[PDB]
């Protein structure tokens, strides 16, 4: 329920937003912006791929990096190999903003995941307005019907959905409605304890034809190199890379992992 928490103050957030930025102004932003990126043909790229997060703080960690300047940030990423960039824009718990989103976008030419927690359609229309490539959505935040529709209009507006899943009957849920790019949290959202053994537990079950992407725990080439001897197609990386006095090395390690 720290996952509920986080969801009430983003659907307080998106209305404030929403009320001065009409969803027919946003779509009409989404619509008017450059073509998505082909995130799939990136995450199918030889290697596993390393996605490396803006992130400046969360529930879990505190206050991991100011990030004054995060295209800086993300220029290390693409210079270190990094194959897609995640730019998370939640305000109250992980102090980012669609700012951010804006100044990674201008800023490099892998693709950009939006990482929030995406409740309504504004906020896809919104990251597609902002540049994202590749958006995020939680099963667990999300009932099924409202998962399957939110999938739907990403795909519609070109966007990868990066389903993201904790148990193999969210899995299984994810698959129902549609996945082509499945992520698991070794995070449980809900209690924000990090369980390693769930890519393990879950990314077997998998189709082969879905992209799996490890996320959470990456503390270097070890955790990397697990994550792809399980089937990991990519990796996403953050709280090492922020708080990094050289993210650029730190990208180029992961990317060179084995
Ligand atoms: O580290 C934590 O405390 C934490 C808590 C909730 C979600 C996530 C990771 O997933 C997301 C999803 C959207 C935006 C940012 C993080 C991490």
């Amino acid at each position: 329920t720290v996952l509920d928490s986080i969801l009430e103050g983003v659907r307080a957030d998106v209305a404030a937003r929403e009320a001065s930025v009409s969803l027919s102004e946003i779509k009409a932003a989404a619509a008017a912006a450059p073509p998505p990126l082909d995130v799939m043909a990136a995450l199918r790229e030889p290697g596993i791929g390393v996605i490396a997060e803006v992130k400046r703080a969360s529930p879990s960690a505190g206050a991991l990096a100011t990030i004054a300047d995060p295209a800086k940030l993300a220029q290390a990423y693409q210079d270190g190999g990094a194959r897609i960039v995640s730019v998370v824009t939640e305000q109250r718990r992980f102090q980012g903003s669609l700012d951010d989103l804006d100044a990674v976008r201008a800023s490099v030419s892998i693709p950009v995941l939006r990482k929030d927690f995406v409740v309504q359609p504004y906020q896809i229309h919104e990251a597609r307005a902002h540049g994202a490539d590749m958006l995020l959505l939680i099963v667990a935040a999300l009932e099924q019907s409202v998962l399957v529709s939110m999938l739907d209009r990403t795909e519609s507006l070109g966007m990868t959905a990066l389903v993201e899943v904790h148990t193999e009957q969210e899995a299984d849920r994810a698959l129902k409605a549609g996945a082509k790019v499945i992520g698991v949290n070794a995070r449980d959202l809900m209690t924000l304890d990090v369980d390693r053994d769930c890519f393990a537990r879950i990314a077997p079950g998998l189709p082969s034809s879905v992209i799996r992407i490890a996320e959470s725990g990456v503390r270097g080439t070890a955790d990397l190199l697990a994550y792809a001897g399980a089937g990991a197609d990519a990796v996403l990386v953050g709280e090492g890379l922020v708080t990094s006095g050289d993210p650029r090395a730190a990208v180029a390690d992961l990317v060179t992992a084995g």
